[PDB]
């Protein structure tokens, strides 16, 4: 195998994005960040921990993304979604989230595991193959 | 912080594809790979581990991604490079490679870890862009 915590020091350094959450009924509450989740967010682990990372979404909370996440959520499915999320600067990004759910038989509670990036270009590029078509 | 072996467990059931190297001179030797990475590539984990993973690129060998991953490797910066590649029966697929070179200072050795997906879609779209334009 490998040692757990070189697998751990790999994936703080990591440029990906790396999150794991544990579910709390509706809502499910962060337990790890990496770095690289701090300089996509802007926030520090401290601001993001322990609590639920809708709040990248702000007052723009009617987005579908939501929706998919939670239905997928519920049906133990994994899960790859964009939503368009705000930095603490207050920039706007398109972040693709991708949310596996994982259980622990001994635990018995539910964790999921993101992994997120910035496609804001590539929107941009859709939607200006959009206008093309 | 967040027990290792928790996040281990979290990673090898992650739907994205994560694997970890080693660096051996100009070859990169893999380490772990996760049951996400065996679903695209269709190769084993006994099949795949302890090797440099440009197998999956067999013939086709003329592609610019590599350059640019070697020159980001060789230059210590993560890089973000789209190859195809081929599974073992052979199908081909456009390969999304998120590698990041991590240094273990204890160790004075080099390790890698790459976050892969299956984004032959999107090139396709992209292509068709092209096409339009
Ligand atoms: C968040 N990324 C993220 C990562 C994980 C591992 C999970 C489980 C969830 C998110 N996520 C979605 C958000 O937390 C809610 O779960 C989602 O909106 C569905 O529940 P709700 O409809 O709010 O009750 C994230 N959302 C983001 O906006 N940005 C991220 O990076
Ligand atoms: C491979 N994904 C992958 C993952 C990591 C962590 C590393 C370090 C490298 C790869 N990779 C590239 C390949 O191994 C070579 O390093 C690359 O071609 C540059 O060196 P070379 O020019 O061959 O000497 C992978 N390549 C793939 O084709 N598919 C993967 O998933």
């Amino acid at each position: 195998m490998i040692n757990a915590q070189l697998l751990q020091s790999m994936v703080d350094a990591s440029n990906d994005g790396i999150v794991v959450a544990e579910k709390e009924g509706d809502d499910t509450i962060l337990i790890y960040v990496n770095a690289a989740f701090e300089y996509l967010t802007g926030y520090s682990r401290d601001e993001i921990l322990y609590q639920d990372c809708r709040f990248l979404q702000g007052d723009d909370r009617d987005q579908l993304g939501r929706a998919r996440i939670r239905k997928a959520m519920a049906e133990g499915r994994p899960c790859r979604e964009v939503l368009r999320n705000y930095r603490k600067d207050g920039s706007a990004f398109w972040n693709e989230l991708s949310i596996t759910p994982v259980k622990s038989d001994f635990d018995q509670r539910t964790y999921f595991i993101g992994i997120q990036e910035d496609v804001s270009r590539q929107v941009e590029l859709e939607r200006e193959l959009a206008e093309l078509r």
